[PDB]
């Protein structure tokens, strides 16, 4: 044998069967690739976000002065990251501002001009120069000597003696004021008294009042100061001041607003590296915008415009001018509730009245500014006079500067003075003289701090209204807010309007509107992004949204109201450093879409599998094989490698797409390969396993698919339980593969995040920290569950005288039986023997099914042996089967294999090479008649040869054995014989065993007989034994003409045989006939000799034609052996019965289904109801929580400190109630504060353990102070990390920890680089904290760091103004009301520009409420380091609750579209559950258009009209009840806008109208489909693609205000999509939620709306859509429904002109004149003219040759198809006007089975009564007759469809012959009838025509044909070719005589020389050993010429069948 060669052929067979099919071989290779291209343009529409290390500057709170605030607000507004690390996060430096240019300016001035150790002495000059200018220059009032006054007084005085003159003036002055040495001395009575002060030229002494004098101690260090000075200018700092400052005021020099903030950052700012970068967001959906993304425009609409009450005319226009104007609009909108809003406080007591006085310092020390600006407007002016018309500046330096000495110190002066130009730009005044420097430098000034002064009055500095209530605020609020003047609003909850004493605990709340706040719902991002969260505009809505401001405020003076300190410490926030990273964004779609696009790829792969595994099962293909010697085994192993072969050829493509296409970019493409195949095998093995389930290859090929797919959708629940899945319940649900697949892809995809494939070495690890389910897991279970699969399948497979005769020893017994019995079989005991055809009989299986199937080899017996060649069967079940052929009743043959190819399979599995197979396939070919066509498809043969075919394999190899079974059942007569031509050739040397029931078959051709009579033989013998065994008469049979009244005289018959009269005569006398009988017996050659010789002359004279004489029928020798005209209704009452028949008939059909119950109700509650539980896990949104800011709600995490500048006071106690028993923040009150959060216990401070490489790393490598320890590998350039690698080199060694009972952990970071420790070893943090990547929690989250300074203004107060009054007093100003005033809170105002002694604190953007957690921290340890010693800081506190401001009507209008979206989500799951009711509809009409029930129906009359009337109202009321069984449920959930007193009315009306409109559109759909499963499929798609894009597209596109297309196309698709009802349902669905939503929200508010549906306006047009379609369809399928709705031979002649020129029908029934069919055109009509006509009590045969076209005469007779011009009537009316009257009078028995399966018998006859007749009381005596004459009684109540094989051929005979029509048409009625059962059929059909109502038969047998027929007509391509009787026609188109006779040690010489008298014929025809066939000549010579013989004798006529064969043969 063999078991590696049967696999070896079927391979073979399986290859060449994969290859016909061509468009199944394309798909399979071509769609997976077509749908992974999307993959790589998903790939391409997603790039790769990249940055450096980001270092953060840090924000100064109010509280840390005013200056450092605003210049914080400046600089930092695009929040930059600076790749370096700032210079504020050092631990003793807090201000960030060196390398502004403006302060290496101030530090350069402060450097060298100040600090003077050259000079430092100007203080000598100012003291002289104001001594003098003070007290001398004035002298207005005060008392001197004689020459003294204010102005001019002169000295002369004191003289007696009366008065060159000139001369001596002159040298006493040059040219000099009153503002030389010697030479008036020498020459001198005048030199006595009038020189009484040698006072000379010398130019100091004069002020000598007190104590003084100081002459040249001023230009001693005036030419000091100068080259400092020109210095101090040549420096780079004031180089880049000048250079800078050329713009900026030249010519319109800012208006870029970018040079102008360039300037401005490099003068006040000083950042370096060009300013800093802007990390982005990117992320949108965190955030529920939905039009981000979606292009949308997203602003509110812009506040009311109203002029305003006391503000300004300017502060009016700025308002509106900067607002209205599409460009700033927005920083505008962002910046005006902080400058000018407002701040409401509503608990009104004294206590809240106090915290608010001292929450107030910002405010005031802005507007001591506003003051010291007003104050010019005063000083001004004063200034003006000073400088145009004074007497110490233009009477001291324009009437002077002597300008003789002084014009002689000029000429020593410097280089470029000018005292011309000195003198020119120092009082011209009436000169207008042009530059002019002098007051071009003045009215500049006035027009640039005028201007100031005018805008800072638009800013709001009042800003603290009370209330007593929180409803009065928020009303208010909301009257501001929408206006655009609303900061937030406190207040203190638990005070009350009487309070006086602060509580030592504090609370307060901050209420504002939750487009500056963030929300207070989430506290994390949900889905991890690897960026550091530090976008300005979305990430910091706590800082431009003023949130942290007052937050600080607020606090700063609760602490301030009960400490009394006058210490104040400020507070920086820090944001802590970010490693480098990258940011992926496919990584997400990735992770969702890999195994969704791979479980489908191979959906149809899948169903294309099981099609071929269960349709090679149905055609029994697979027990052939089995027989013939093949296992199980096989059949499954080639089967797998047949579907393995191109799953392994598919991979092999995705391979190279996947890595090349660049989706995975390095990770090792085996591995991808080996893994895509595991799940390959995992798949065909689930194939294997879905086959065994499904027994007709189309349901399964549909139903596989779903359930693949299905199988998947657990990965959907799995992929949101991330977190509760442990090990084992991945070990678990991974046994359905498609999950095991997913659960390997989330691997897949975390490895190739992390800069790594997989690369054979981490596959058996994970990165996921000790998750023990690595990726080798994935693989090791799809090859497990492969094997479970396979062995599963396998087992569900399993379960699933004498009578005998004597015998020539001349014969050889090939097989003999030896008294086999089995239990049947009673003491059986035949041999078969050699060359020989034996007929072996028994009725159905009493003895030969049996039998059949020991001697096949399939059974063992239970008694006796068989022999085959001498060797039993049950010893040798293996060699024995080498001989046996066999063919079973069926045809084996496979679809799209050609017949050579058969041969050689059927040949080679025998046994045999490929070389004898061919030489035996090519002798095959020529001896079966098929040589040519030997390359055709087994299919698309004519059908008889394919049984032909089928019977030549059961020959092939060598088979000395043939067994087979009916070979030649169901073929036309001409095939039978070319099929025994073949066994008539094969008999040579083989035996050959030919079960059967056609009984002529076995006599024409078979050697020897055998009958099983109950379980043995009862006779055996050649067939004339048998005849002569029980040996009755011949039959001579005489046929009649006519002349109607042809003949008819028995009186002159039976005379003639009344001389020679023998026994039984007249045996019948059937229409023009004359059947006799009559024995042969005691020889009397001589007496029948003389009788026919005597007749054939005697003949004509009579008036008979012709005559025979046949012998015995074998069928009635073995039949004997075996156990041997109410009135009707019509009209109104007719088409009210049948509108009653009908309803019952589908009544009675649903009941008994229960595959209906599944898609009639089943499924449509199931689904919705699924649709509606995931409906309701959101619950409707309130307002929004409290939540209280405190560091815990985050989880477990890490905290640090930092106490720089330590041993400082103040600090050393900061330090400790910050660690020690109060702890940080709030938690560990004495009291309380949240029974939730407990307090626990403390442990000592604690060094963690180091690995020993590490401590040898530190101290033996040297490290620095820039440089410490080693750094982190970041992303190269192809091997992209999403964060960094460092090296066992965080920031160094692990710090000291401890557990504060909080359970937090802190770690002591003092001495230490902060920015170096948290940069490092953040990766190493959220590796393990990662492992989901959805709420990941960082761990860390906060810290603080107590110390940094900042140097303060080293001027005091009182100091300056000291100077400044001073000054002015010099110079005559004084001031005013207004400068009084503003030179009072000068003392104060330099106290608050900064604080000097300020902590900061660190913030990880991360976690959203971070930043105001740990500022509250901040400023609770503020208070407990200052309290006063006594009062146990434990009990003091301070906490901060949100709580965002009612939502604002518009704020909503957006809730609701994310609300909604749900809603119309449930929309389409309810039109998808709908829409399954009315495809189930639609399988009952397919069922019913094939096997021709529909048409039957109305051959009996129903006329359309009323058949598709009484289907829709059945169908309507059938729907009502699942369409109230969802309303039901909808009552159930209890839901709004649908299931309310008036959201019911119209929910009820949308769902009866949809099925009412959508019935009769899916009608036509039953016209064109032929599967049911097909249709069903292809219904529930389309009812899929017309739900979702109809009912989506219309919402999705209303979302667009603008483009002013899409609403065009959004107004006009919302009337062109009314045209069908999924649109009409769903846009009433959504319509019932969008508007119950409107009319809730203004029930939130007052509002009223009480909108109802019914008004046109939202579902009225809907409901009038659906009735016009409810009826414009049912008439479109009441329209694709109407629109389906020469010579001749010399006895055609008489039927010729019978009734064309003579007319002579006058009582015909079917006159049926020339009819043709001419088909559009091929060549000419299949019908040809044709002429005949059928008598009151006779049968005609219509025989027909095969093919030629004989079914359209009865097409064209029940109205089936259409007629050419033709000519037919039934009694009374015609075929061509009146058919609904001639369809009344005739039955129709269809060849093919059209009954309903799930009835039962009797109501068939029910249904079939009533359709036509029959009152109601009578139908049951006529259904009981027709019972019984057919004999059903037994089988007549169980449910036809189970009837076995001849029940259902009653059955239709029986309903084609109710009531009692006068025509009957019969199609074949008796197929699959065993030899008794026909003849109960045939009585029947006789005793109807013996009462004068005629039938037309029809069949393929020539037996029945000529049973019961009168008369016959043989059409050939053409028309006719015969007509008239069968005796009539046997001689006029025959020959014949058969004659037999066995010569009685016999020889066959002399009967040859005998047959000397009749050589016209005697072809010999045969001669085994003594038997002599011939074919003598027809004069019936014989019978007189064989009274000498030399035993036995018979002469048969020739069968009918051989006319037939004679008119086919020459076609
Ligand atoms: C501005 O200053 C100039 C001095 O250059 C003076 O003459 C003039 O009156 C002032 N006012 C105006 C409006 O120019
Ligand atoms: C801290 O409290 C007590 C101290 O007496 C100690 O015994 C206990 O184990 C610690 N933890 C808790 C939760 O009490």
């Amino acid at each position: 044998m063999g078991f590696v060669r049967q696999i070896q052929l079927l391979l073979w067979k399986n290859w060449t069967l994969r290859k016909r099919q061509k468009i199944r071989f394309v798909v399979e290779l071509v769609w997976p690739l077509s749908l992974f291209l999307v993959l790589i343009w998903l790939r391409n529409a997603n790039p790769l976000y990249s940055h450096h290390e980001c270092h953060f500057p840090n924000k100064a709170m109010p509280s840390a002065g005013m200056l450092p605030w605003l210049q914080g607000i400046f600089c930092n507004v695009n929040n930059p990251c600076f790749q370096s690390p700032t210079p504020g996060e050092s631990p003793g430096i807090v201000s960030n501002y060196n390398n502004s240019i403006l302060a290496r300016v101030y530090r350069d001035f402060q450097e060298l001009l100040m600090n003077a150790p050259e000079s430092q002495h100007l203080g000598r000059i100012w003291t002289e120069l104001h001594i003098l200018s003070q007290f001398m220059d004035t002298l207005r009032t005060h008392p001197e000597r004689i020459a003294g006054r204010g102005i001019r007084i002169r000295d002369i005085l004191k003289d007696e003696e009366t008065l060159l003159l000139e001369r001596f003036i002159i040298f006493s002055q040059r040219r000099g004021a009153k503002t030389s040495l010697s030479q008036g001395t020498l020459q001198w009575l005048y030199a006595n008294v009038d020189f009484f002060k040698l006072f000379r030229v010398l130019p100091t002494l004069l002020d000598s009042r007190s104590q003084g004098i100081n002459l040249r101690s001023w230009g001693g260090i005036l030419s000091d100061m100068s080259p400092r000075i020109q210095e101090f200018i040549h420096r780079p700092s004031m180089q880049d001041l000048l250079w800078v400052t050329r713009p900026l005021m030249q010519n319109g020099g800012p208006e870029t607003f970018t040079k102008l903030m360039g300037i401005l950052s490099d003068l006040l700012c000083g950042y370096p590296e060009g300013g800093g970068s802007r990390v982005l967001s990117f992320n949108w959906y965190e955030d529920n915008n939905y039009k981000a993304f979606l292009g949308i425009d997203s602003t509110r609409k812009d506040p009311i415009y109203s002029y305003d009450r006391r503000t300004t005319s300017f502060c009016n226009a700025l308002i509106q001018s900067l607002e209205s104007n599409p460009l700033t609009k927005i920083a505008w909108r962002a910046a005006k509730p902080l400058l000018m809003g407002k701040i409401l406080y509503t608990p009104d007591s004294p206590a809240a009245r106090r915290i608010l006085k001292n929450a107030n310092s910002t405010f005031e020390e802005l507007e001591h500014v506003r003051k010291l600006v007003k104050a010019w407007e005063e000083v001004g002016p004063q200034i003006w006079y000073f400088f145009d018309n004074s007497t110490q500046m233009n009477m001291i330096r324009d009437t002077l500067g002597v300008k003789d000495f002084l014009n002689r110190q000029l000429g020593e002066e410097g280089i470029t003075a000018e005292a011309i130009l000195n003198f020119l730009y120092k009082g011209p005044r009436e000169s207008q003289a042009d530059n002019f420097d002098w007051r071009d430098i003045f009215n500049i000034t006035d027009r640039t701090l005028r201007l100031v002064n005018q805008y800072l009055e638009c800013l709001v500095l009042d800003k603290f209204e009370s209330y007593n209530d929180e409803t009065q605020l928020t009303q208010r609020a909301l009257s501001l807010l929408e206006e655009n003047m609303f900061w937030a609003g406190v207040v203190f909850p638990d005070m009350y309007p009487w309070t006086s004493s602060l509580p030592p605990h504090v609370k307060y709340k901050i209420r504002m509107d939750i487009d500056v706040v963030e929300k207070t719902n989430k506290i994390k991002d949900r889905y991890w992004d690897s960026g550091p969260r530090a976008d300005p505009v979305e990430d910091f809505r706590y800082i431009w949204g003023g949130f942290a401001y007052l937050q600080d405020m607020v606090e700063q003076g609760i602490t301030r109201s009960q400490v009394q300190a006058e210490a104040p410490v400020g507070i920086y926030l820090q944001q802590m450093p970010y490693p480098c990273f990258v940011d992926d964004s496919f990584m997400i779609i990735l992770n969702r879409c890999f195994p969704i696009f791979m479980v489908l790829a191979w959906i149809y792969s899948v169903s294309m599998t099981v099609k071929s595994i269960v349709l090679e099962k149905e055609l029994r293909l697979k027990e052939t094989l089995k027989n013939q010697g093949v296992s199980n085994a096989v059949i499954w192993c080639t089967w797998f490698l047949d579907s393995f072969s191109i799953m392994s050829m598919s991979i092999f493509l995705l391979t190279i797409f996947i890595m090349h296409g660049r989706i995975l970019h390095y990770s090792d493409p085996f591995i991808l390969f080996l893994f895509l195949l595991a799940f390959s095998t995992a798949t065909i093995m689930l194939c294997f396993l879905l086959s065994t389930f499904f027994s007709k290859a189309s349901l399964a090929a549909a139903c596989s698919g779903v359930i693949y797919f299905t199988l998947y959708l657990p990965h959907i629940l799995c992929f949101a339980w991330q977190d509760r899945m442990t090990a084992e319940l991945k070990k678990a649900v991974s046994l359905l593969s498609p999950v095991a697949f997913g659960f390997g892809t989330e691997y897949l995809v975390r490895f190739e995040e992390q800069g790594l494939g997989l690369q054979w070495s981490n596959i058996g690890n994970s990165p996921t920290e000790g998750d023990e389910f690595s990726f080798l897991l994935s693989m090791q279970m799809m090859l497990l569950d492969a094997a479970v699969y396979g062995l599963l399948a396998w087992y569900l497979d399993q379960v699933f005288d004498s009578f005998f005769e004597r015998e020539h020893p001349g014969w050889v017994p090939g097989v003999c039986v030896k008294n086999l019995v089995k239990i049947a079989v009673d003491r059986l005991n035949i041999t078969f023997y050699e060359n020989q055809i034996t007929a072996f009989l028994g009725h159905n299986g009493a003895g030969k099914t049996t039998t059949l199937s020991i001697l096949t080899g399939l059974l063992p017996p239970t008694s006796g042996t068989v022999l085959v060649g001498g060797r039993d069967i049950e010893t040798s079940l293996d060699a024995v089967r080498q001989s046996l052929g066999m063919c079973p009743q069926h045809n084996i043959l496979f679809h799209h294999l050609t017949v050579a190819e058969h041969m050689l399979f059927y040949a080679q599995l025998k046994g045999k090479s490929q070389e004898e197979a061919q030489l035996e396939m090519e002798a095959m070919l020529e001896d079966t008649g098929l040589h040519h066509k030997r390359n055709e498809e087994a299919q698309d043969l004519s059908g008889g040869m394919q049984r032909k075919l089928s019977v030549a394999i059961a020959f092939v190899g060598d088979a000395k054995v043939v067994i087979l079974d009916e070979p030649t059942s169901g073929v036309d007569p001409y095939s039978r014989r070319s099929i025994w031509d073949l066994l008539l050739k094969y008999r040579s040397g083989r035996t050959i065993i030919m079960s059967t029931h056609h009984m002529d078959e076995a006599d024409l051709l078979g050697d020897r007989i055998a009958i099983i009579a109950q379980g043995r033989l009862y006779c055996s013998g050649t067939p004339l034994f048998l005849k002569n065994c029980f040996g009755t008469g011949l039959y001579l049979t005489l046929v009649r003409k006519m002349k109607q009244v042809l003949d008819g005289d028995v009186n002159e018959l039976m005379d003639v045989v009344l001389h020679h009269v023998p026994e039984a005569k007249l045996v019948e006398c059937i229409g023009q006939e004359l059947i006799f009988l009559l024995p042969n017996k005691n020889f009397k050659h001589r007496a029948y000799a003389s009788l026919f010789r005597e007749l054939e002359e005697t003949l004509a004279d009579l008036g008979l034609s012709s005559f025979g004489i046949s012998d015995t029928p074998l069928e009635e020798i073995f039949l004997k052996v075996t156990e041997d005209g109410p009135q009707l209704n019509t009209g109104t009452q007719l088409v009210l019965q049948h509108v009653q028949a009908l309803l019952v008939k589908r009544f009675q059909h649903t009941i008994r289904s229960h595959k209906d119950f599944l898609a009639q109700i089943v499924l449509p509650a199931t689904f919705v109801f699924l649709a509606l539980m995931l409906s309701i896990v959101i619950p409707p949104f309130g307002e929004y929580p409290a939540l209280t800011l405190h560091p815990w709600i985050y989880g477990q995490q890490y905290t640090f400190f930092s106490m720089d500048e330590p041993g400082s006071e103040q600090f050393t106690v900061l330090a400790d109630v910050l660690l020690n028993k109060p702890g940080f923040g709030n938690r560990c009150l004495k009291e309380g504060w949240l029974p939730e959060y407990p307090c626990g216990n403390s442990t000592p401070w604690k060094t963690p353990s180091v690995s020993p490489n590490i401590t040898q790393l530190f101290q033996k490598q040297k490290w620095t102070q820039v440089n410490p320890s080693p750094s982190c590998r970041c992303s190269t350039r192809e091997k992209l990390t999403m964060l960094p690698e460092c090296p066992e080199g965080a920031g160094g060694l692990p710090p000291p920890q401890r557990t504060q009972r909080s359970t937090e952990i802190l770690q002591d970071l003092t001495d230490r680089n902060i920015s170096d420790f948290l940069v490092k070893t953040y990766p190493a943090l959220i590796r393990s904290s990662l492992k989901s990547k959805f709420w990941v929690n960082e761990q860390r989250y906060g810290g603080i760091s107590i110390g940094g300074k900042l140097p303060v203004v080293p001027i005091t107060g009182e100091a300056l103004v000291g100077f400044l009054s001073d000054l002015g007093r010099i110079m005559n100003v004084s001031g005013g009301p207004i400068t009084r005033e503003a030179s009072k809170e000068i003392p104060d105002f330099l106290k608050h520009l900064e604080t000097e002694d300020n902590i900061k604190v660190w913030f990880n953007n991360k976690g959203w409420h971070a930043l105001v957690s740990f500022l509250n921290v901040a400023h609770n340890a503020i208070l407990r380091a200052s309290l006063p010693k006594d009062r146990s800081p434990e009990e003091y506190g301070i906490t901060v609750i949100s709580q965002p401001l009612n939502l604002t009507k518009e704020q909503l209008s957006e809730i609701t579209v994310l609300t909604t979206s749900v809603d119309a989500v449930v929309a389409i799951c309810v039109i998808f559950s709908m829409s399954f009711v009315p495809a189930s509809f639609v399988l009952y009409l397919i069922q019913e258009r094939v096997n021709k029930s529909k048409h039957l129906q109305f051959i009996s009359g129903v006329s359309p009209t009323t058949y598709w009337v009484t289907n829709f109202l059945w169908d309507i009321m059938n729907y009502s009840v699942s369409a109230g069984l969802v309303v039901g449920i909808f009552i159930g959930f209890q839901k709004k806008a649908y299931t309310s007193p008036e959201n019911l009315p119209a929910l009820v009306a949308l769902l009866l109208l949809y099925g009412w409109a959508v019935i009769p559109m899916m009608y036509p759909a039953s016209f064109l489909f032929d599967v049911p499963s097909t249709a069903y499929v292809a219904l529930s798609c389309a009812n899929l693609f017309i739900g979702i894009n109809s009912s989506a597209i219309t919402f999705i596109l209303e979302l667009f205000e603008n483009n002013r297309t899409l609403l065009r196309f959004n107004a006009v698709l919302r009337k062109l999509l009314i045209v069908f009802p999924h649109f009409c349902l769903g846009r009433g669905l959504i319509d019932l939620a969008l508007s119950q939503a409107v009319t809730d929200v203004y029930a939130r508010f007052g509002e009223e709306h009480s909108a109802n549906p019914f008004h046109w306006d939202l579902i009225g047009k809907n409901l009038f859509a659906m009735v016009v379609e409810g009826v414009v369809y049912f008439l479109l399928t009441l329209l694709v429904q109407r629109h389906f709705f020469i010579v001749d031979e010399d006895d055609d002649v008489a039927e010729e002109r019978q009734r064309i020129i003579t007319g002579g029908n006058k009582t015909d029934i079917l006159r049926l004149h020339e009819l043709t069919k001419i088909y559009p055109g091929t060549s000419s009509p299949a019908v040809d003219r044709l002429c005949v006509g059928v008598r009151p009590g006779e049968c005609f045969g219509l025989l027909g040759v095969n093919g030629a076209g004989k079914t359209t005469t009865f097409k064209m007779l029940t109205g089936d198809t259409t007629v050419t011009s033709g000519d037919a009537t039934v009694a009374g009316k015609s075929i061509l006007t009146n058919i609904s009257e001639v369809h009344q009078n005739m039955g129709y028995c269809p060849q093919f089975d059209a009954i309903d399966e799930l009835l039962t018998g009797r109501e068939h006859l029910y249904l079939y009564a009533r359709l036509r007749g029959v009152p109601a009381e009578e139908i049951e005596k006529v259904a009981n007759w027709s019972i019984k004459s057919l004999g059903l009684t037994v089988y007549a109540d169980c449910l036809a469809g189970t009837y076995s094989g001849g029940n259902k051929r009653k059955l239709s005979t029986a309903i084609a012959l109710i009531g009692c029509p006068p025509l009957v048409l019969l199609d074949e009625p008796t197929t699959g009838m065993d030899p008794q059962a026909r003849r109960m059929l045939w009585n029947v059909i006789v005793s109807i025509i013996r009462e004068g109502r005629a039938v037309v038969l029809t069949s393929h047998s020539m037996e029945e044909c000529e049973a019961l027929c009168t008369r016959l007509a043989i059409m050939v391509k053409g028309a006719f070719r015969c007509m008239g009787t069968i005796q009539h026609l046997k001689s006029k188109f025959g020959d014949g005589y058969i004659v037999t006779m066995k010569i009685k040690l016999p020889d066959l010489n002399p009967v040859e020389q005998f047959f000397q008298g009749n050589f016209p014929g005697s072809v010999q025809r045969e001669r085994h050993y003594n038997m002599l066939q011939f074919q003598v000549s027809s004069s019936s010579l014989a019978r007189i010429f064989q009274l000498l013989l030399s035993e036995e004798y018979s002469v048969t006529q020739t069968t009918l069948d051989q006319v037939f064969v004679n008119f086919a043969k020459q076609q």
